[PDB]
C-alpha cells in the first residue's frame, strides 16, 4: 500500500513520515520510505541540482518528474508488488500545488505529466499536513531557513483546493504538536490500515 | 532563424551541422550551434546521466526534455532575439521517433511534451538526414560504433512518417558523399536564406 505525505516546507512531513516509517515496522508492516526529489541515486542528483542551480519553472517541474519517475520504476512499484507500506515524503500534490499553484504551469498538464511518471499509480491515502504559513516559517526560522511567504500562501491555497477536488486526501492539522499531529495521522490511516 | 538537422546515429548530423555553421559564419551570419542534450551547464550534467546510468524510456524522455527546456530558456530564445542562426544536432522530431516509435512511448504526450520544453518555438526548416540503417551501421562500424539495427529501423520509419505529417520537413537523401550530401542542404535552405 502507499500513503503520500504533501504539505509546505516547515509542515513538519520529513518527521511525520518518519515517525510513522518507525511505528509501522514495529507492527510487523515491511516499509520504506522515500523522499521527493530523490529516493534512488539518479533521484539524489537531480535532487542537488534542483537543491543548489537557478532554474526556470519548466525546467524544474521536469527534473522532478524525472526523479519521481525513476522512483516509482526503481523502487514504489516493486516495493508495492511485494505489499510492502510505501512512504513518500512529498508526491504528485506537491507538484501541482508548488508548479501549477505556485508558478503559474498549467495544472492540468501537470497532472498529465504526474500521471505519466506515476504509470498510473496513485496513493491509497494522501495526508496534507496543513499548517499557517507563518507558523511554517516560524519552524524553518528555528533551522536558519528562510522561505518565500507571498509564494508559500499561494501553495497552501492550492493544496487545500486540491484536497477538496482530489480523491482520497485526508487534511491533518499540522500546526498542533509532534506527538498530537502523530495521534491525528494514525487516526485517519485507521480507515484504512490496522 | 532556427534550422534543426534530425535523423539517426551515422545520418551525419554533426558533420553536416558544423559545415552549416561554418559556411554561414563566412557569408555573414551570426550564427549558434548546440547539441542535444547538451550546450548549457545544467544540460551537459544531465547528458552526462543520459550516456552513463541505466535508465527506462520515461525517465530517459523526462531528462531529454529538461536539457531541452534549459537549452531553450537559457540559450536558443536569447540568441533567436538578436537575429543568431540557431542550428541544432538533434531536436524535437528526434525525440519522437526515438522515445515514440522506437521504445514505444505515446507520440501525442511526446508532441505535447516537446511544446512545453519548447515553448511553442519552432524551426523555420528542419533537415531530415535520412539514410538507410545498413548505411548508417556500416558507417558507424569505422568507427568502433555499433547500434541496434532493429531499433534503427524502427526509427527511421517513424522519422519517414513524421516528415509527411509535419511542417517544414526536407527530407535529404543523407547516404550520399559529405560535399553532395552539403549541396542537397543548401538548396533546401534557399526557400528560407
Amino acid at each position: 500500500m502507499l500513503i503520500a505525505f504533501e504539505g509546505i516546507d516547515g509542515s513538519g512531513k520529513t518527521t511525520q513520515a518518519k515517525k510513522l516509517y518507525e511505528y509501522l515496522k514495529q507492527k510487523g508492516y515491511f516499509v520504506s520510505l522515500y523522499r521527493e526529489p530523490g529516493g534512488t541515486k539518479v533521484g539524489e542528483v537531480l535532487r542537488e541540482i534542483l537543491l543548489t542551480e537557478e532554474l526556470d519553472e519548466r525546467t524544474e517541474l521536469l527534473l522532478f518528474e524525472a526523479s519521481r519517475s525513476k522512483l516509482i520504476e526503481e523502487k514504489i512499484i516493486p516495493d508495492l508488488k511485494r505489499d510492502k507500506v510505501v512512504i513518500l515524503d512529498r508526491f504528485v500534490l506537491s507538484t501541482i500545488a508548488y508548479q501549477g499553484y505556485g508558478k503559474g504551469l498549467d495544472v492540468e498538464f501537470i497532472k498529465n505529466l504526474n500521471e505519466f511518471a506515476t504509470r498510473g499509480v496513485k496513493p491509497d491515502i494522501t495526508l496534507l499536513l496543513d499548517i499557517p504559513v507563518d507558523i511554517a516559517l516560524r519552524r524553518l526560522k528555528e533551522k536558519n531557513r528562510f522561505e518565500n511567504k507571498e509564494f508559500l500562501e499561494k501553495v497552501r491555497k492550492g493544496f487545500l483546493e486540491l484536497a477538496k477536488e482530489e480523491e482520497n486526501v485526508v487534511v491533518i492539522d499540522a500546526s498542533g504538536e509532534e506527538e498530537e499531529v502523530f495521534k491525528e495521522i494514525l487516526r485517519a490511516l485507521s480507515g484504512v490500515l490496522r
